[PDB]
């Protein structure tokens, strides 16, 4: 089990790249903001996380306007081998239109 | 919406403490295993109140199913922490 669901705004949207096998790959920077209750107390949560799309989601998310609201889900992986930093690997994403 | 569901093994289980409000608090280190190399996801988790009592003194190596929200370890930190809202053994 490894699945993160998150609502966020696109803070940065990289240039479209491709793997050697020609697969589209895109890196984005997402910023999440919300209030949550912890142990029975209110708490502001502001999370910035790097996310990677590969394949069809990369094509879908390519050139997303900055500030765009999104709803994504995917799995967490270390940024780099043995890294304590984490990156979200997108499996689902949808661009919300205000 | 900010919810992470994760199966993991307890790599580190800290000593239980208490916040300035007398609330029980515990810090653990969890490791999740995935395939393609040997992908090893490590995640620092924090348990409060009742969950801290449940997880306190958990033997290392123990398999857990956890759920909660992610937040930065601190102001502008590049590191994250999983704030546990649910957790269960085996």
């Amino acid at each position: 089990m490894n699945t993160l669901e998150l609502s966020a705004r696109v803070l940065e949207c990289g240039a479209m790249r491709h793997t050697p096998a020609g697969l589209p790959a895109l890196e984005l920077l997402l910023v999440h903001e919300s209030e949550v209750v912890e142990a029975g107390h209110p708490r502001r949560v502001e999370l910035t996380i790097s996310a990677v799309a590969l394949g069809d989601l990369a094509l879908l998310l390519a050139d997303t306007p900055l500030g765009t609201e999104m709803q994504v889900q995917g799995f967490l992986a270390p940024a780099r081998k043995d890294s304590v930093k984490v990156k979200l690997h997108l499996q689902q994403a949808r661009r919300i239109a205000g």
